[PDB]
């Protein structure tokens, strides 16, 4: 470019629930700081030329009641928990998604 960069360059990344009190508003700002946007939901996704889709997660304040247990079926993007936003904005670099995407594995306390 010229005067700008950004780590992202042309990214789509949607914050679903509430989180705790913060990775909300302050999530979609600090991913836009790095050269992604903001998305209002899963659908809002469009394939223009250089925007990937990517999606955000938080098994926190989201509890149980509903069932977490069909993120990626519900979304047609990766999920991965504010720790990618906040690892990628603190450094500053587009992290692996899959060090905070849905991990999904047999059994669960052993």
């Amino acid at each position: 470019g010229s005067q700008d960069r950004k780590i992202f360059r042309g990214l789509e990344i949607c914050c679903y629930g509430p989180f705790t009190n913060m990775p909300t508003d302050q999530l979609e700002w600090m991913v836009q700081l790095c050269g992604a946007s903001v998305v209002k939901e899963l659908s809002s996704f469009t394939l223009g030329t250089g925007v990937h889709p990517i999606v955000v997660v938080q098994p926190d304040a989201w509890t149980e009641d509903n069932g977490f247990h069909a993120i990626g079926q519900m979304c047609e993007a990766p999920v991965v928990t504010r720790e990618w936003v906040l690892d990628s904005v603190a450094l500053y670099q587009c992290q692996e998604l899959d060090t905070y995407l849905i991990p999904q594995i047999p059994h669960s306390h052993y």
